[PDB]
């Protein structure tokens, strides 16, 4: 389903552990309306796409991770393959989320 990532070390470990699998990271804030709107879906997609690793980073708790990641809006989705960022977009756009998961593997 979804793993909460709570430090830069945990982030790097998850990217390393993923091997060749696509990783999708939701940079989110609990208070933010579009994040509330997408949250159950990000979850649903994670069950439809069971070979994809789904991560969440709370930007208010993990401010250093959010800074490093160059986040400026929420939700922001970043996509990784073998440690490399291969896609990114923001907004609670379910169609784009699911399609991007398919485009990147």
């Amino acid at each position: 389903m979804v793993k909460q990532i709570e430090s830069k070390t945990a982030f790097q470990e998850a990217l390393d552990a993923a091997g060749d699998k696509l990783v999708v990271v939701d940079f989110s804030a609990t208070w933010c309306g579009p994040c509330k709107m997408i949250k159950p879906f990000f979850h649903s997609l994670s069950e439809k796409y069971s070979n994809v690793i789904f991560l969440e980073v709370d930007v208010d708790d993990c401010q250093d991770v959010a800074s490093e990641s160059e986040v400026k809006s929420m939700p922001t989705f970043q996509f990784f393959k073998k440690g490399q960022k291969v896609g990114e977009f923001s907004g609670a756009n379910k169609e784009k989320l699911e399609a991007t998961i398919n485009e990147l593997v």
